[PDB]
DNA sequence: CGGCCTACG
DNA sequence: CGTAG
DNA sequence: GCCG
């Protein structure tokens, strides 16, 4: 088992699933304490178990897998004994973990402004709606579709918004294009919201169609909010029978020089891309984002057509999105 | 021990 | 500060 | 919290 997830297939499902879900609690946690160390540790020795080929069973399975120290071993020990961690289960009801969660599923909210409010007592959504007046026009957005935004998108849904997007980016440059990212791309069926990177085949006749994508889709009353710019977090009106229901849409843009690179990024997921990033610089030399690749030694940017031309320069070998769960 | 991804709005 | 994977 |  290589250290780093961006060496190895990840799957969507597995046969690990009830122990990565602790792992990724205990996680969670640690982000709201502010120690991305403990939270980054536990994500990964989470995504060792994603990668395994078959359920643990036994401790013994866990000796030579990467991220697996004391504390992620007795995480496991336990819930291969008892089928509960006492430390998970205390994290789940507790109020600090319950209340930042609840606040920082906000769109608007981090886990700065999340902690802030809890040191002030704050501990409801009904809470925050009772003082306006602090929140931020964001944050205000994010308060009011909570409830549809907790909702999860369906796949189902994705073809439909694809399609009017499509609408409003041809009209802003006929022949641009959009297409598909995040968590669908890599095969999910649900997801928090819908991402889509949009560019162009001739190289700079991109610049600066995002603000004129953003006009005809408000034009045509479809943006319930929205904030030069490459980069759109938006809520979406999308359909439903008889009504409709809001929906978080990140709309990007790329030149198609950069558009393997920006594909990739987007694509995720979130820890497969750190490691990425993190093998690239410590490993390789390289330095990696969603624009370029960088050899700091010559000062020159790899060229890259396909995502596939990334794992070649990186040596490492090609993973589809739908390997890339981490 | 230091490091932990790297951007844009 | 928020946001993105 | 763990790697290297
Ligand atoms: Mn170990
Ligand atoms: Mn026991
Ligand atoms: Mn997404
Ligand atoms: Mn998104
Ligand atoms: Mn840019
Ligand atoms: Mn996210
Ligand atoms: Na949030």
């Amino acid at each position: 088992m290589p250290a780093y997830a961006c060496q190895r297939p990840t799957p969507l499902t597995h046969h690990n699933t009830g122990l990565s879900e602790a792992l990724e609690i205990l996680a969670e946690a640690a982000g709201f304490e502010g120690s991305e160390g403990r939270l980054l540790t536990f994500c990964r020795a989470a995504s060792v178990l994603k990668a395994l080929p078959s359920p643990v069973t036994t401790l013994s399975q866990l000796q030579g897998l990467p991220h697996f120290g004391e504390h992620s071993s007795r995480v496991v020990q336990e819930l291969l004994e008892h089928g509960v961690c006492e430390e998970v289960e205390r994290v789940r009801r507790s109020e600090r973990y319950q209340t930042m969660k609840l606040f920082t599923q906000i769109f608007g909210v981090g886990v700065k402004t999340a902690d802030r409010w809890y040191r002030e007592g704050l501990r409801t959504l009904d809470d925050l709606r009772e003082q306006p007046q602090k929140l931020t026009q964001q944050q205000k957005a994010g308060l009011q579709h909570h409830q549809d935004l907790s909702t999860p998108v369906l796949r189902s849904d994705v073809d439909a918004l694809q399609q009017v997007v499509e609408e409003a980016v041809g009209q802003a440059l006929p022949g641009a294009t959009v297409t598909l990212t995040g968590g669908f791309r890599r095969g999910k069926l649900q997801g928090h919201d819908v991402d889509f990177l949009i560019t162009h085949p001739k190289e700079g006749q991109e610049a600066g169609l995002l603000p004129r994508v953003m006009c005809r889709l408000q034009d045509q009353g479809l943006i319930l909010y929205h904030q030069a710019f490459e980069r759109s977090f938006c809520i979406f009106r999308l359909p439903q029978p008889g009504s409709w229901k809001a929906v978080r849409v990140d709309l990007v843009v790329a030149p198609v020089s950069q558009f393997p690179f920006a594909l990739l990024g987007w694509t995720g997921s979130k820890l497969f891309q750190r490691e990425l990033r993190r093998f690239s610089r410590k490993e390789k030399g390289l330095w990696l984002n969603s624009h370029g690749l960088f050899d700091p030694e010559q000062k020159t940017f790899f060229q890259a057509a396909s995502e596939e031309d990334i794992f070649r320069h990186l040596g490492l070998e090609y993973l589809p999105p739908e390997q890339r769960n981490a």
